């Protein structure tokens, strides 16, 4: 498949699925761009770069607190329930939650690598899975 994407069986329910180790994205169906342009929403923790946001100017929250609220999020994405944008402009740790947590285009050589890898293995309209960087955990979403 694409670059990234390994076959796997459910845990719970044993059916076929398709996981992306670079994007962290998970799919049941079966699966490079010069510029992308992505939108991410953060959840900083207590040990990222920079420990503080527009939402909390001093963020504690462990790692592992982070990673549960990003899981979070993602499901209520996934559902339906809650659009990207929505939850970007409420909830990310970032000061691009101002713009829906747009960060505009981009080619690569620019930024933190994972986020990087992440951003040019996603296409148009996919969304990433837990993404790690040294800023904290991201969900990205490539739109262009
Ligand atoms: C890992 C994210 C993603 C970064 C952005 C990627 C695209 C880009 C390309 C550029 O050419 C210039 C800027 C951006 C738009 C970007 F690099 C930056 O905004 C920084 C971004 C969000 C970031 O590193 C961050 O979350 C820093 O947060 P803290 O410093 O608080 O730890």
């Amino acid at each position: 498949l694409p670059p990234g994407w390994e076959k796997a069986m459910s845990r719970s329910s044993g059916r076929v699925y398709y996981f992306n180790h670079i994007t962290n994205a998970s799919q049941w169906e079966r699966p490079e761009p010069a510029r992308v342009r992505c939108s991410h929403l953060l959840v900083k923790h207590s040990q990222s770069r920079r420990p503080s946001s527009w939402r909390q100017e001093k963020i504690t929250r462990t790692k592992e607190e982070a990673l549960e609220l990003i899981n979070g999020y993602i499901q209520k994405i996934k559902s339906g329930e809650e659009d990207f944008e929505s939850l970007a402009s409420q909830f990310s740790d970032c000061s691009s939650a101002k713009a829906r947590g747009d960060l505009g285009a981009f080619s690569r050589g620019q930024m933190q690598k994972p986020f990087e890898d992440a951003s040019f293995a996603l296409r148009t309209g996919e969304m990433s899975g837990p993404v790690f960087t040294d800023s904290g955990i991201h969900i990205i979403l490539r739109t262009e």
